[PDB]
């Protein structure tokens, strides 16, 4: 379980640079970072101090998951010809959708988890994703021009 937790921050940790590297559709990518640096923060605050639950054990590998699939679109689109086409065969032109729901998905259920069992401290402002990936999505076309 300790490794578990120092892979998921360990993985945050990367997603994050990767994504501040990125250099196209930028609003997308450093949004995706930003959001996923808040993730791992109350996770490396727990790990500098309980047996987990089912439950607990399953939603630590759906993110851990979740944030590798993160990592393998970001690795997709650090290539611009793969964000044109993907932005060619796409609607809204959301680089990340499916992504952004799975994380905020799992972390509703892990943070409540790990507030429940392990101590971890209910924070004063929980972590509007897609109206924000629109508007991103937006400003993002713009500049791909
Ligand atoms: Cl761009």
């Amino acid at each position: 379980p300790g490794e578990n937790l120092k892979h998921i921050i360990t993985l945050g940790q990367v997603i994050h640079k990767r994504c501040e590297e990125m250099k196209y559709c930028k609003k997308q990518c450093r949004r995706l970072g930003h959001r996923v640096l808040g993730l791992i923060k109350p996770l490396e605050m727990l790990q500098d101090q309980s047996v987990p639950s089912e439950k607990l054990t399953t939603a630590m590998n759906r993110f851990k998951a979740a944030l590798e699939e993160a990592n393998g679109e970001i690795e997709k689109f650090s290539n611009r010809s793969n964000i044109c086409r993907f932005l060619t065969a796409s609607q809204d032109k959301i680089l990340f959708k499916d992504v952004n729901r799975k994380l905020s998905d799992v972390w509703k259920e892990l943070s409540l988890l790990l507030q429940v069992e392990q101590r971890m401290p209910v924070s004063p402002i929980s972590q509007s994703w897609a109206q924000e990936d629109q508007q991103d999505a937006d400003e993002d076309r713009r500049a791909f021009q």
